[PDB]
């Protein structure tokens, strides 16, 4: 809708930085609205959805199990790991790790899950396979959030991320069971409160994954819709702003409010 774009361009002004936006009809896959759809942005923690998609794909092929318990040590822990830091003794199941990575944005959980599939380059390989030759992961947490301008490492394009997230949720890449498992994890997101969710009205469905990183990097990917069902895919990225977290959260929220208003 034209008015949402008005707010996207106004978010750019407010943040003094590029904003990438795209809106996909879930059913048809048709682009409803876009802005900088084919420019690169750092993925940040939003890649953790693609990662767990990669893990579920392996489970589908009988190469991994949700119940497999993984043990790790102090030395594996990095910053922001509010779940994996509690289970040094008991370890965690693959399922628990993917939960923590997606619902809590747990960095170590993500690293642990990257180790299971053979690292950043295997996730990028997994991506090339399903037909996304743009989204790339090159580093581990937390180095991937660096967000150096013009640096293409650890970046995606809104239109690629959106299209890729649509394939993972509604495509054949994953079994019905894994598709549902992935969506439920995104639906139980615990840390994205001040983004799209803060504009989301009661009764609406949302499954999302947020991201934060450096140099004002902030993002979110979501499947959402009215009446308790997702009906569109939304991707919002920004990088380069010197604004505070709160200011950046608000601009995203406000894009979300406009998105909802002109649904
Ligand atoms: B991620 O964005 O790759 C990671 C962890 C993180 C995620 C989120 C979110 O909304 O998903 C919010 C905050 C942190 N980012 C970092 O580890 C990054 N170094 C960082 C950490 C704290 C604050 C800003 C950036």
């Amino acid at each position: 809708h034209p008015e949402t774009l008005v707010k996207v361009k106004d978010a750019e002004d407010q943040l003094g930085a590029r904003v990438g936006y795209i809106e996909l009809d879930l059913n048809s896959g048709k682009i409803l609205e876009s802005f900088r759809p084919e420019e690169r942005f750092p993925m940040m923690s939003t890649f953790k959805v693609l990662l767990c998609g990669a893990v579920l794909s392996r489970i589908d092929a009988g190469q991994e199990q949700l119940g497999r318990r993984i043990h790790y040590s102090q030395n594996d822990l990095v910053e922001y790991s509010p779940v994996t830091e509690k289970h040094l003794t008991d370890g965690m199941t693959v399922r628990e790790l993917c939960s923590a990575a997606i619902t809590m944005s747990d960095n170590t959980a993500a690293n642990l899950l990257l180790t299971t599939i053979g690292g950043p380059k295997e996730l990028t390989a997994f991506l090339h396979n399903m037909g996304d030759h743009v989204t790339r992961l090159d580093r581990w947490e937390p180095e991937l959030n660096e967000a150096i301008p013009n640096d293409e490492r650890d970046t995606t394009m809104p239109v690629a991320m959106a299209t890729t997230l649509r394939k993972l949720l509604t495509g054949e890449l994953l079994t019905l069971a894994s598709r549902q498992q992935l969506i439920d994890w995104m639906e139980a997101d615990k840390v994205a409160g001040p983004l799209l969710r803060s504009a989301l009205p009661a009764g609406w469905f949302i499954a999302d994954k947020s991201g934060a990183g450096e140099r004002g990097s902030r993002g979110i990917i979501a499947a959402l819709g009215p009446d308790g069902k997702p009906s569109r895919i939304v991707v919002i990225y920004t990088t380069g702003s010197q604004a505070t977290m709160d200011e950046r959260n608000r601009q995203i929220a406000e894009i979300g409010a406009s998105l909802i208003k002109h649904w």
